[PDB]
């Protein structure tokens, strides 16, 4: 029931999104939502992007959303873990209550505190005794800190498979089952990367927290040969000429563009790095270029040229390393 709640809640802020707010899923991870809001006009926070986190709980709606900053901010009302003392979110929680109608609730508080039940004291003392005070370190925090189908990536798997393999090439039906297999690694990657990054408070998915996620989720050899990929990657990319293409730049087939594009997407974190879309479409390539020599090898050793639904099959579960790794997925 949690789940069906929390979707029907995206469909309806799908319709029509409220003012000065936008909120969505993390990755796969339906309970986890990150928050942005853009600062009202007449408050002294105008001008500042701020993000928020929220964690549905499994009783959802039953028991409140806990939502905190990750931005900071100057207000009477939060503080610096990111809490936020409202009435909705713990005394007054309704199941009537919305997600929408508590992030236009919290825009409602920027623009008028409740300073008399205040959550930092001295901020109190400063808005209630000097307002000039209050708004003029309000927008100097404002500055210093707040400034759907399905993917696929078909030709790009073409390509790699034919420098792997010229002659050979791949079913429909295989291909559907590659997309199935580039995604579940993206998703995990960087959806760890995404932990680190909270783990760390740290606003911005590096290279290095794709590194740090790729070494602890793939399996021995799996985990070295990428890294080593991803490395060699990103180090090309950096010293190779502005001019080209992010693609032609990291020496990649996979699309640079497209992989930074879907890590800001996803709301894994608030900035993205430059680096993390390389060295993560570089691990994607080189599992993608592993699986495809597999699969073709063993549909070769039969005498054919098109890989098929079986030949994946046959290509993970002949092996150790990526069999934990994918595993998992279906047919």
């Amino acid at each position: 029931s949690a789940l069906k709640r929390i979707n029907k809640e995206l469909s309806d802020l799908a319709r029509d999104p409220p003012a000065q707010c936008r909120a969505g899923p993390v990755g796969d991870d339906m309970f986890h939502w990150q928050a942005t809001i853009m600062g009202p006009n007449d408050s002294p926070y105008q001008g500042g992007v701020f993000f928020l986190t929220i964690h549905f709980p499994t009783d959802y709606p039953f028991k409140p959303p806990k939502v905190a900053f990750t931005t900071r901010i100057y207000h009477p009302n939060i503080n610096s873990n990111g809490s936020i003392k409202l009435d909705i979110l713990r005394s007054q929680w309704s199941p009537a209550l919305t997600i929408s109608k508590v992030l236009l609730s919290i825009c409602s508080l920027l623009c008028d505190p409740n300073p008399d039940d205040p959550l930092v004291p001295e901020i109190a003392r400063i808005y209630k005794t000097d307002r000039d005070k209050y708004n003029r370190i309000s927008r100097e925090w404002t500055q210093k800190y707040a400034m759907s189908r399905k993917e696929s990536y078909s030709i790009y798997v073409y390509k790699v498979l034919k420098q792997v393999h010229p002659d050979t090439g791949i079913s429909s039906k295989a291909m559907g089952i590659m997309n199935s297999f580039v995604n579940d690694i993206f998703e995990r990657i960087a959806g760890e990367a995404s932990r680190l990054a909270h783990y760390n408070k740290r606003s911005t998915i590096t290279s290095r927290e794709i590194q740090t996620a790729v070494r602890l989720l793939l399996p021995g050899e799996l985990a070295k040969h990428a890294v080593s990929e991803g490395t060699k990657a990103v180090t090309k990319y950096t010293s190779s000429a502005k001019a080209k293409t992010r693609s032609s730049r990291a020496g990649l087939q996979f699309p640079v563009g497209r992989v930074h594009r879907l890590l800001r997407k996803g709301n894994y974190s608030e900035r993205v790095g430059a680096g993390a879309p390389v060295y993560l479409a570089a691990v994607l390539e080189y599992l993608t270029a592993e699986i495809l020599e597999l699969a073709g090898n063993a549909a070769r050793d039969n005498k054919k040229t098109r890989i098929i639904p079986r030949h994946l099959q046959l290509a993970i579960r002949n092996d150790e390393e990526l069999n934990k790794l994918l595993g998992r997925v279906t047919i």
